[PDB]
């Protein structure tokens, strides 16, 4: 089965690009990462940093999660990320997104042994 850890990597990791590939990036990536499979996933963030760097966030600044759990962590450094947001004109199965690149601190929830990212909570 797909572990939660693998699912985080599929949904949120993109170390290959340093930053968003112009205007087409979200359209292609949301599809290729299977987030347009059974609906247009409305909102999603990709992180353009090494896996090791993202994993290391599980030992950085402990902050409250949006759902009220205590297992969330904020990166001490800013990271290169891309926010994808579904357009008003987007209609399944033709899912359309705005690609917005930025540099922000990420917030991830971590679980397990090893203690790794399983949920992307926020960027700040
Ligand atoms: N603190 C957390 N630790 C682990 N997974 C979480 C956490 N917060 C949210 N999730 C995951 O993200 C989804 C969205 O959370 P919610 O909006 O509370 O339904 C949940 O179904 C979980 O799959």
């Amino acid at each position: 089965k797909e572990t939660a850890a693998a699912k985080f990597e599929r949904q949120h990791m993109d170390s290959s690009t340093s930053a968003a590939s112009s205007s087409n990036y979200c359209n292609q990536m949301m599809k290729s990462r299977n987030l347009t499979k059974d609906r247009c996933k409305p909102v999603n963030t990709f992180v353009h940093e090494s896996l090791a760097d993202v994993q290391a966030v599980c030992s950085q600044k402990n902050v409250a999660c949006k759902n009220g759990q205590t297992n969330c962590y904020q990166s001490y450094s800013t990271m290169s990320i891309t926010d994808c947001r579904e357009t008003g004109s987007s209609k399944y199965p033709n899912c359309a997104y705005k690609t917005t690149q930025a540099n922000k601190h990420i917030i991830v929830a971590c679980e397990g042994n090893p203690y790794v990212p399983v949920h992307f909570d926020a960027s700040v």
